């Protein structure tokens, strides 16, 4: 429980410049932070935590770090070299309603984008003490203006932040959250408030 601090701040320290890994990150720099992740696990303070979702899991999320990478040509034709630019990743979880929601932020400057976003609502349901399946409902991009932009790569760009299939939350304390799926990605998250999305 003070290795739990010592480590979320080495945790923190090592993201410093990575970008969430979300554009990749080199060999070293992956291999420290899975290190410190794989730690934090083996000392998680919540144990079955689908029987806690309400006072530990409830609420607004913002992605620190995970195994997805957008890089070569879908990120060239997601265009986001130079004129989109990537930005928040939340997770919401709403424990009543057994939902899920992922809103992955955009931007754009030159197309006066100022605020923009892909929405994915889903369901959940719990399927063991630390599992829940996750189910897709529906997902839309906004403004239309980002949706022109978009549309014809729609489903591939959908593709890389779905949450359908099943989320294992290996660790969750008052302010962080760790999960594997279904295709053994990693996803870190910290706490954050619903008005910042």
């Amino acid at each position: 429980e003070a290795a739990l601090g010592d480590a979320k701040d080495a945790l923190y320290a090592a993201l410093e410049g990575m970008n969430r890994g979300i554009f990749g990150m080199t060999s070293e720099k992956r291999s420290e932070i899975h290190a410190l992740v794989e730690l934090l696990e083996s000392k998680n303070p919540t144990p079955e935590p689908t029987d806690k979702l309400q006072d530990k899991v409830d609420g607004c999320w913002r992605l620190v770090y995970s195994t997805i990478s957008i890089l070569g040509k879908k990120r060239t034709k997601l265009g986001l070299r130079d004129f989109i630019s990537l930005g928040d990743f939340f997770q919401m979880i709403d424990v009543k309603e057994e939902k899920a929601v992922n809103v992955i932020k955009f931007s754009a400057r030159a197309l006066k984008i100022l605020s923009g976003q892909l929405t994915i609502e889903a369901s959940y349901k719990i399927t063991t003490k630390t599992k829940v399946d996750i189910t897709l409902d529906s997902s839309t991009i906004t403004p239309d203006q980002l949706m022109n932009i978009f549309q014809k790569n729609y489903d591939m760009l959908l593709a890389i932040f779905n949450p359908e299939g099943w989320l294992e939350i290996t660790y969750v304390d008052e302010s962080l959250r760790i999960g594997r799926d279904d295709k053994a990605n990693i996803f870190v998250l910290e706490r954050a408030d619903p008005s910042e999305v």
